[PDB]
């Protein structure tokens, strides 16, 4: 029933999703400014131009985290605020902003867990192919250096990237995230340059740091299960597992890219010399897992790569946008612990979206979200029992925000955001986490 006395308890956000103030204090244009301002890309016509106004209202965010009894806050720094041209001079006003925010967090007893890259590539870099270019890896590392030099006296726990599978595949293969390209080959190239940027950044950060750091990367992992034991469905499960999970885990673990996937991708695979693989495998202090759903896979020979489609289970619960499968969190952690070298581990996102409203009494009665937390935290207890070296849990999200291609329409917060007034209110699931955490 109990977590470690020193366990990290937080909630998570990303800069473009919450900050607003997109032109303020020298901020440059990101690929998500471009993409959200492109008609038709966002479901509901919204942008991150205002979002939660957390650029001005991070004090209110800190107020929520305190009310919840949290001891940590996962958030991202916007590259466009720091190096507005992407490769070029720094913007001291950007760094001063996050400096003040860091001091405010520490003053409140909240450990900052900083993500350097949460999808907001400076547009001038995208103009030169973005993650399709190796040069972008080099300048990511330079950005990482600058940030750690200024803030690494106070922040020990850093993640280079958030969810490179999204940035590469949704951004450059499927076209549903910024920058919105639709080419497999470019998606795969982007994956390699993201990974190379990660590895270069780790090295740069260790050199630039004023004290030893605890550096990780954050991956979205989706445990995958064949719908039957047929060779066709099992192979479809392996292909999906490789496309999402092992493509990133293996090179990070020093195992190269998975050979099955290299053979499957054929001519679309990127050109990956041994020197790049050595850099990609730069030793980490921790690994973050973002966990939402499983994939129950059936073979789908006529679909695009990886030729595997989800077989829905209507007896399972569904949220606004996903199937619920808490057991998958235990499965993927047990696999990491036993099969891969990363440790310790943090759950850097876990949460759900629902059609939340303010009820007549003023509260938000999101029982399904409460039950979602309760069920996933039970699986974490099981994983801890099995010896998994788990050191923290961050709910996605602290508050409702701009949820990428779904816009403001898809509410993941444990706090409700009124996007007209910018008032935040804690949901019932938030109060449950508060009281659960206080018990711990
Ligand atoms: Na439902």
């Amino acid at each position: 029933e109990r977590f470690p006395a020193d366990f990290v308890w937080g909630a998570a956000t990303a800069a473009y999703q919450i900050e607003g103030a997109v032109r303020e204090d020298g901020r440059g244009v990101s690929i998500w400014d471009t993409f959200s301002h492109t008609p038709g890309k966002i479901a509901d016509g919204t942008t991150g131009d205002v979002a939660c106004d957390s650029y001005h209202r991070y004090g209110e965010d800190i107020g929520l985290l305190n009310a919840l009894g949290m001891n940590a806050y996962r958030f991202s720094i916007a590259w466009p605020r720091i190096v507005p041209l992407g490769a070029g001079p720094i913007n001291q006003a950007g760094l001063d902003h996050y400096s003040r925010m860091v001091d405010a967090l520490l003053g409140a007893g909240l450990q900052p867990f900083v993500t350097l890259y949460h999808w907001d590539l400076p547009q001038p870099l995208e103009d030169r192919l973005g993650w399709g270019s190796r040069a972008t890896a080099t300048v990511f590392a330079e950005y990482a250096d600058i940030v750690v030099r200024q803030l690494g006296d106070r922040v020990t726990h850093w993640a280079t990237l958030n969810e490179p599978w999204c940035s590469a595949m949704l951004g450059y293969y499927l076209g549903v995230h910024a920058p919105g390209h639709t080419d497999l080959k470019r998606g795969l190239e982007a994956s390699h340059n993201l990974l190379l940027g990660h590895g270069l950044a780790v090295q740069a950060m260790r050199a630039a740091a004023p004290q030893p750091l605890q550096i990780g990367i954050v991956l979205g992992l989706t445990p995958t299960y064949p719908a039957s034991d047929s060779p066709e469905d099992v192979a479809a499960a392996r292909r999906f597992d490789g496309f999402v999970n092992r493509w990133f885990l293996d090179p990070l673990a020093g195992r190269g890219y998975p050979q099955d996937m290299l053979d499957y991708y054929g001519a679309a695979a990127p050109q990956a010399n041994p020197e790049d693989l050595t850099q990609i495998a730069a030793p980490l202090d921790w690994l973050g897992v973002n966990y939402y759903e499983r994939m129950r896979a059936v073979d789908a020979p006529d679909a695009s790569l990886p030729q595997a489609q989800r077989l829905d289970d209507p007896d399972l619960p569904h949220t606004a946008d996903r199937e619920v499968y808490p057991e998958g969190l235990y499965d993927i952690l047990l696999r990491l612990h036993n099969d891969y070298p990363f440790r310790p581990l943090y759950i850097t996102e876990n949460g759900c979206a629902l059609h939340d409203e303010i009820a007549e009494d003023g509260g938000i009665h999101d029982g399904q979200r409460q039950a979602f937390f309760e069920a996933h935290l039970a699986q974490l207890q099981r994983a801890l029992a099995a010896g998994v070296p788990l050191k923290g849990y961050f709910a996605w999200s602290l508050l409702d925000n701009f949820e990428w291609a779904m816009g403001l329409s898809m509410r993941y917060g444990i706090c409700y955001t009124n996007f007209e007034t910018l008032e935040r209110r804690i949901k019932d699931s938030g109060y449950w986490l508060r009281d659960f955490i206080a018990g711990q």
